[PDB]
């Protein structure tokens, strides 16, 4: 009849407990700041500071009893180890010659990254994003990037993700040459340099950590000893509330592609897959690998990269020993990895692999059917059109004709259909092939009547730099614009046009434009009507489905139209 235990917390820390250690309050190499243990060690403190304390205790787990050892007077520790995650009632019994006495339970925490231990997260999802009854056999898929949550300030939990079969995070590095990381910032830049001190060359890391499972985020509980926060925490916590979601880390995208030209050397091919491999092993609720290179062949930020004559068959081997390592966990864990890239579908692009090789591999291709025309330059153009549109010149959409300088084209023009063409005259099949939606606009200001051959039709005109504005109206950089500001500032309720701006819509090539022909701003994005015409070009052909880049901008309006257009 010892006195029942009664637990300190705060010498329990909290009784927050972790399989995986990460640093919270400092900023280091990835291998410093992130160790993934096969057993968790628990210490919990107990006292009994009245009657006898007895001579042994146990420590049970919903009622199974996971440890025992010596009490040792009034205040005791009980450290062991343990190795499976999950949320317990833990009670703590004292015994002696004349019995045994049970403290009152108390709920302990044991972290692990499939999310074991947590509740599902509660959304805030924008009620415009509207429910649907979509095939559960059509690919939904959306982006969703790190560093969404801090000037855009668009969290996990803002997420449609009832609407949603594949999230998309964006983006994972890989240690090694990543000059193109200083046109994002210094700061970003060095980020990376920090997260791969200690780190061999072509392992991937992550990028920011703060974002990714430092930052506390109130609105999913988080505080001080939570042991995993961040995104991922709700990651973590979306995957319990949707546990048929597949979440996918993509590695690579514009600005972090650079790394991916030395992987004509199998070496550093090798050194990559089995990072990939323990990345997956320490953050469980991943389901897979998606690699965005931009781009085999070349064509990307870096300008003095790309080999065109060993890049794809490059891309295709690293694809086989994925797959090669996919299949490994897979028989490790008895889950189902799933392997994806997206790729570029300008002619130039798809004609540097062999995608019919490639894909055997490969679950599905996200085509980059985006970013086609854009402020980069001055000529204006649809930047996610299905087909050609009225503004190309005769011989154009198929490549066999002059430009306006008599230069000839050197390939069928950049449309969705064209690039979707190409990759099926390739032998990839449909139903692998996923199409992809821009929740954003490019544009440019300049562009007034005067520029225009044909006046009806603004993408004839010219531009003279590219459009600018604030955050406030979605423009986080000159040139691009969230769908949302787009549709707050630009279009408004009716859908005509305000603040000067008239709506257009080019439907041969199912591409919707603003212009302002006051400002001469010219803006060229998806919409509901583009986004329709993309699902009944998806479901005439047999696509995989959609996917959309990227989904902090979008209202809802973008996501509804994906659904109605797969209708
Ligand atoms: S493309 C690229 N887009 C990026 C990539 C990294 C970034 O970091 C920030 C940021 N600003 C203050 C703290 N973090 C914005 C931002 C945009
Ligand atoms: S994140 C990303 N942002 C992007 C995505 C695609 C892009 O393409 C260009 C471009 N520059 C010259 C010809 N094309 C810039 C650029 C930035």
């Amino acid at each position: 009849a010892p006195t029942a235990p009664s637990i300190d917390m705060y010498g329990s820390n909290n009784l927050q407990f972790s399989k995986i250690e990460l640093a919270m309050e400092t900023t280091s190499g990835y291998n410093d700041m992130v160790k993934y243990h096969e057993l968790a060690k628990i210490k919990v403190k107990f006292n009994q500071w009245s009657g006898t304390s007895g001579d042994t205790y146990n420590v049970y787990f919903d009622g199974v009893k996971v440890a025992t050892g010596a009490i040792t007077g009034s205040q005791t520790t009980a450290s062991f180890e343990y190795g499976q995650g999950g949320l317990y009632q833990m009670e703590i019994e004292a015994c002696d010659a004349t019995g045994c006495s049970k403290s009152a339970p108390v709920e302990i925490t044991i972290a692990d990254t499939d999310g074991s231990h947590l509740k599902p997260l509660t959304m805030n999802v924008d009620p415009n994003n509207k429910s649907y009854n979509t095939d559960p056999s059509i690919v939904m898929g959306t982006y969703f990037v790190e560093w969404g949550i801090y000037g855009r300030d668009y969290t996990v939990d803002n997420m449609p993700v009832d609407n949603l079969t594949h999230i998309l995070y964006g983006f994972i590095p890989i240690c090694g040459p990543n000059e193109s990381v200083k046109s994002v910032g210094g700061n970003s830049f060095n980020a990376l340099q920090t997260a791969c001190r200690g780190v061999n060359d072509y392992e991937v890391v992550i990028h920011d950590p703060w974002a990714a499972y430092q930052k506390s985020f109130p609105q999913a509980g988080h505080e001080y000893s939570t042991p995993i926060k961040g995104n991922y925490a709700m990651l973590m916590a979306l995957k319990q509330r949707n546990p048929d979601l597949k979440i996918i880390p993509s590695i690579g995208g514009w600005t972090l592609s650079d790394p991916f030209y030395d992987f004509v050397d199998k070496k550093n091919r090798d050194t990559f897959v089995a990072s990939v491999k323990k990345f997956l092993k320490t953050w469980k609720f991943y389901d897979g690998v998606d690699i965005d290179w931009e781009f085999p062949g070349g064509g990307g930020a870096a300008a003095d990269k790309g080999d065109p004559v060993n890049d794809g068959p490059a891309y295709i081997a690293l694809m086989r020993e994925l797959r090669v390592m996919l299949d490994e966990l897979e028989a490790e864990t008895g889950r189902t990895y799933e392997l994806t890239s997206a790729i570029g579908v300008g002619y130039d692009k798809i004609e540097d692999v062999d995608y019919a090789d490639a894909v055997q591999y490969m679950d599905y291709i996200f085509a980059m059917t985006y970013d086609f025309y854009g402020g980069w330059n001055n000529v204006p153009g649809h930047q996610t059109a299905l087909y050609c549109g009225s503004f190309m010149r005769p011989g154009q959409c198929d490549g066999g004709g002059v430009d306006e300088n008599g230069e000839p084209y050197k390939g069928p023009a950049y449309t969705a259909d064209n690039g979707i063409q190409l990759l099926l005259a390739q032998g990839v099949p449909a139903n692998k092939l996923v199409l992809g939606t821009a929740m954003y606009g490019r544009g440019w200001e300049g562009v007034t009547p005067d520029t225009l051959t044909d006046p009806n039709d603004p993408m004839t005109g010219t531009a003279t730099g590219k459009l600018k504005g604030s955050t406030a109206q979605g423009v986080w950089e000159d040139g691009v614009i969230d769908y949302k500001g787009i549709k707050s500032f630009m279009l408004g309720a009716n859908n005509t046009g305000i603040n000067g701006f008239e709506y257009g819509y080019d439907a041969q090539a199912e591409a919707p434009w603003v212009w302002n022909r006051s400002t001469g701003e010219l803006i060229t994005f998806d919409d509901h009507r583009s986004v329709l015409a993309k699902g009944n070009y998806a479901k005439s052909l047999g696509l995989a489905g959609l996917f959309s880049w990227e989904i902090d901008a979008d209202n809802g309006d973008i996501l509804n139209a994906m659904h109605e257009g797969m209708a």
